[PDB]
């Protein structure tokens, strides 16, 4: 038999090289041996002819072997694919995209896919039970602070495995375009040193982060209650708001509210009002800062839908009720400008810290790093399933890591200049996993349980929505094609140890929440993957890509307050200011919301990724579905902003990344 065999190398710097490959063909009936063939040249396809007497069939696996000299050289192998160009026979492939160390000799099984189940021959059976072995000594739990949801184990970023780490290209790219970045941020607001700081106008004299078309409405008018109410709809943190059912049992009333609890009334039976309470924030131990005190809130935020479509607040409490002590104060627009201002202000900020902290971090990054490791530790690289969620959770356990080393670990940004750093982020965090539950990252069951279906108003729901239809659908296109009945999906122990070390492990006990601890159904699995998907695309850059345009003009998101909030209604515009942070405190925010929010020197837009895993052209049918129902949903979005006044563009398949990088 004649065979074209061809192997793809690594698109990375130190993806090439200068040792010796020799490859293996094993199949369905016997082996062949081939030996060296040829040296791995960085970003070089390789193909050559080989002719064989002995009889394989049907080729199962690839096996290889790098052998190394005096020095040992590291080598990033794509794929190898081995054609029979004379019978008329499907291009075999054999998908590694890994790094290859050592003088170990190396497996790789064929990229159809299959299951336990699914391969009675048994042919595979040994290779996986062996590879998830090994994958569990390189893939373990850890705790980077004790009661949140456990991590990958270590400490530095040289305690992940070299698989998980940025490739050379992009490592450079990452730290040179962040350093740069915030460099020129800081040289720019050294010149305001010794700018007065009395008038809210001087916010402006700072503000040059990314100055988008949005962030510019948003200097024009973050005073306007419109925008204010606008935000908690299509903002960047559309996670909290909710439509009200009955009054909340926190919003007590003061002696003499009565006239007000009575448009309260009108709005509850028209079905036009909605909550959005910040009561997690209640207790936390706010940030000190050089030695000065910052202050924190849990906020309420009453609000009405108007006729013309517009959420506009109605009454803000600042505290939450003390039981045997008096009410506390609610503000409603009526207050004068300046304690209507202040109000508001604490709201904003309070939404930034439960932002960055629960819908970003803890929602966005660390679930999907939990997705990740359960990942890695249960499902083989064979696995059907572990082939779809893969691109997925690209540089996930990286970006993360990076976090817990700078950005959220002790003395790191967040104590730094936030309000919540400093010990109360880490009890906010930790208390907040209680509110993890598996309805919540589900869009057909969050925007239900919420009340947010059908809003119009609200963008965020409905390209949540048609988005997460979109993957379902993919999924269960991919999962139909290994799955056929529900007893499949019984009796997959893999794939019954992946949703054990999700719920169970991982996530601390998520059942009492709401997340499965088995897949009994087709159904119940797909969904399960989506909710997976959704997590590490749709959850985390509708919460990401927002702050660039939000997060950028201070007053609409003081990261820190240097005055507590108020307990009566004497506010001026001097206490405004002082409580607002200074030019010390606002200049390092925006040179920090760059960090947390901004565009990737390279990106794979969502269901765009180059890697191939599937090796049949009914898996690559679905995938080109998939890529073809996101193009018309970016397109049609596109065309609908055009009538918009703030178009809404977080959920777009454009530019919404296909995993947690960012
Ligand atoms: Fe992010």
């Amino acid at each position: 038999g004649v065979y074209r065999v061809c192997v793809s190398t690594g698109a990375s710097i130190y993806a090439g090289s200068k040792n010796k490959v020799e490859l293996w063909l094993v199949g369905q009936h016997g082996e062949v041996e081939l030996g060296s063939c040829l040296r791995p040249t960085r970003n070089k396809e390789e193909e050559f002819k080989v002719n064989v007497s002995k009889y394989l069939g049907s080729l199962l696996f690839v096996r290889l072997r790098k052998k190394h000299f005096l020095k040992e050289d590291a080598w990033f192998c794509n794929w190898i694919s081995v054609q029979a160009l004379g019978a008329a026979e499907d291009k075999y492939w054999f998908p590694c995209y890994r790094w290859v160390v050592g003088d170990g000799v190396q497996s790789l099984p064929v990229g159809t896919g299959c299951t336990t189940v699914g391969d009675p021959q048994g042919l595979f059976q040994k290779h996986r039970e062996q590879e998830l072995e090994e994958r569990r000594k390189l893939y373990q739990w850890g705790s980077w602070k004790e009661g949140l949801i456990l991590n990958v184990a270590g400490s530095k970023l040289t305690d992940l495995p070299v698989d998980e780490r940025f490739l050379e290209d992009k490592k450079i790219d990452f730290e040179a375009s962040l350093a740069w970045g915030l460099a020129e941020l800081a040289l720019k607001n050294s010149l305001n040193i010794l700018a007065p700081w009395k008038t809210l106008d001087d916010f402006n004299r700072i503000f040059w982060c990314g100055r988008s078309k949005l962030a510019r409405r948003v200097r024009d008018s973050w005073q306007e209650d419109s925008l204010f109410g606008y935000q908690f709809l299509n903002g960047a943190n559309p996670m909290l708001l909710r439509r009200s059912v009955q009054l909340p049992a926190r919003l007590v009333f003061p002696p003499g509210m009565e006239e007000l609890q009575a448009q309260l009334e009108k709005e509850l039976k028209a079905g036009t009002l909605f909550e959005a309470d910040f009561a997690l924030l209640d207790n936390i131990k706010a940030n000190v800062i050089l030695y000065c005190q910052q202050y924190l809130a849990a906020p309420l935020v009453m609000l009405k839908l108007q006729p013309d479509g517009k959420l506009m607040p109605m009454v803000i409490q600042l505290h939450l009720p003390k039981i045997g002590s008096s009410p506390p104060p609610l503000f409603l627009p009526t207050d004068p400008p300046m304690v209507w201002l202040l109000a508001k202000c604490w709201v904003r900020s309070s939404d930034f810290q439960v932002h960055e902290l629960n819908s970003h971090l803890l929602r966005g990054h660390l679930m999907a790093e939990v997705f990740t490791v359960a990942t890695m530790r249960c499902l083989p690289s064979i696995h059907p399933v572990f082939k779809l969620i893969v691109p997925h959770l690209r540089y996930t356990l990286e970006i993360n890591v990076r976090a817990r080393n700078g950005l959220v670990s002790d003395f790191g940004i967040f104590d730094q200049i936030m309000s919540t750093g400093g010990g109360g982020h880490v009890q906010l965090l930790q208390q907040a996993g209680a509110f993890l539950t598996y309805r919540s990252f589900c869009p057909p069951d969050d925007l239900a349980d919420r009340g947010l279906l059908g809003v119009e108003s609200s963008f965020y729901a409905q390209d949540a929505l048609r988005l997460w239809e979109i993957i379902s659908r993919y999924v269960q296109g991919i999962m139909g094609l290994y799955y056929k009945t529900d007893e499949a999906v019984r009796d997959d122990l893999e794939l019954q140890s992946w949703c054990r070390e999700i719920t169970e492990i991982g996530l601390q006990g998520a059942q009492k929440q709401g997340f499965p601890t088995s897949l009994q159904s087709v159904a119940q699995a797909c969904h399960f993957v989506t909710m997976c998907i959704f997590t590490c695309t749709g959850q985390h850059s509708s919460i990401h890509l927002g702050q660039l345009d939000w997060f950028t003009w201070v007053p609409n998101a003081p990261c820190t307050m240097r005055l507590p909030p108020p307990t009566t209604k004497d506010a001026t515009l001097e206490t405004v200011m002082a409580t607002l942070p200074n030019l010390h405190q606002s200049s390092l925010q925006m040179s920090i919301v760059w960090q947390l929010g901004r565009d990737q020197p390279i990106m794979v837009p969502l269901g765009q990724h180059q890697e191939e895993y599937f090796s049949g052209p009914e898996p690559r049918a679905v995938l080109e579905k998939f890529r073809e129902e996101l193009a018309i949903m970016d397109k049609e979005i596109e065309v609908r902003n055009e009538k918009l006044d703030i178009p809404y563009e977080y959920l777009r398949p454009s530019i919404v990344e296909n995993s947690v990088a960012i």
